[PDB]
């Protein structure tokens, strides 16, 4: 009789990899478990936004989240590895890293704080945007970039002699519109779904980092479920993860196409030489975090680039 409630809060639009994943998890759970588990999905920060969502998870005011891997520094300093620029060539590489023993272990890295990782969901690679062309690294100097609340990402832009402003995802469009910030970094999906292309005249397809998610829950809640239900929820989560990874690839592509079709933002692609120039300018930031992430994680992550 007593329905089990899973409030699943996230900050993105519905027509995105995570937005679709949350909705699919709801659909499959409600259909397969016959209503014993209810999943209430809250997109676009409608329940909780960045930062506040984690506070809520610890207090039991929400049961499921899927934050960007860049937003966990207050819970563990190991997951920061995912934010290092140019560490992963593409999503295939980060996937290999995530499936390694160390990558699997990161799902438990916050267990001591009451947070359990259930899955990794892909979004895509990060691009650069601004209201001026970003062709070479010197072009970023003196600009104000919005970043996720991440020490690594702050330092990434400081390394370029740019200014970083940590701001919640909900506030990016207005920040750029009103000039609080000049540029940012994100996946095509996030840019187009929030209409940020309307307030950014230039994009550079840098693929200089990535956005992936860790699906997380409150340990007390998850462990308090009947074992048969918990195990089935995890199997369903595994099926949803497969679907999300598919949605991510095509949704990012479609978003890029929509931005290009507007004919009101330009997209600059880089030659290998041009991308290497950006890499040379940004890679020194790794020095500031190699202690936190550790030699082993770095080695494993770099090795993921070799099939
Ligand atoms: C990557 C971000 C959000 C998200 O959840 O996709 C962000 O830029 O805040
Ligand atoms: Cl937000
Ligand atoms: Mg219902
Ligand atoms: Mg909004």
């Amino acid at each position: 009789a007593q329905p089990i409630v899973i409030k699943f809060s996230h900050v993105v639009a519905e027509n995105t990899p995570k937005g679709q994943g949350a909705l699919l998890f709801k659909k499959l759970v409600e259909q397969r478990l016959g209503g014993r588990v209810e999943v209430d999905v809250y997109p676009n920060s409608s329940l909780f936004g960045d930062g506040k969502e984690m506070e809520a998870l610890l207090l039991g005011d929400v049961q499921m989240l899927a934050p960007s891997l860049a937003k966990f520094e207050q819970y563990t300093r190991k997951v920061q590895i995912f934010d290092l620029p140019f560490l992963f060539d593409d999503i295939q590489a980060v996937d290999r890293f995530q499936r390694s023993p160390q990558g699997r272990a990161l799902l438990t890295s916050m267990q001591g704080k009451g947070i359990l990782g259930l899955a990794y969901w892909h979004n895509g690679m990060k691009q650069l945007s601004a209201n001026r062309p970003l062709l070479e690294p010197e072009d970023a100097r003196g600009l104000k970039f919005r970043v996720q609340a991440s020490d690594v990402l702050n330092e990434q832009f400081r390394q370029l002699r740019a200014i970083s402003r940590k701001m919640s995802f909900a506030e990016v469009y207005q920040g750029l519109q009103t000039g609080v910030v000049n540029g940012t970094e994100n996946t095509w999906s996030n840019y187009e779904s929030q209409k940020v292309n309307e307030v950014q005249k230039y994009f550079t397809e840098s693929n200089h980092g990535l956005v992936d998610y860790m699906v997380i829950t409150n340990a007390k809640f998850w462990n308090g479920l009947p074992a048969d239900i918990r195990e089935e929820l995890q199997r369903i989560m595994d099926e949803v993860t497969v679907q999300v990874n598919l949605e991510a690839e095509r949704l990012n592509r479609d978003a890029r196409q929509r931005i290009l079709a507007s004919g009101a933002s330009e997209i600059h692609t880089l030659s290998p030489q041009q991308r290497a120039d950006w890499r040379q300018a940004m890679q020194p930031v790794w020095q500031k975090f190699r202690g936190n992430v550790g030699a082993d994680l770095l080695q494993a992550a770099e090795a993921s680039n070799r099939p």
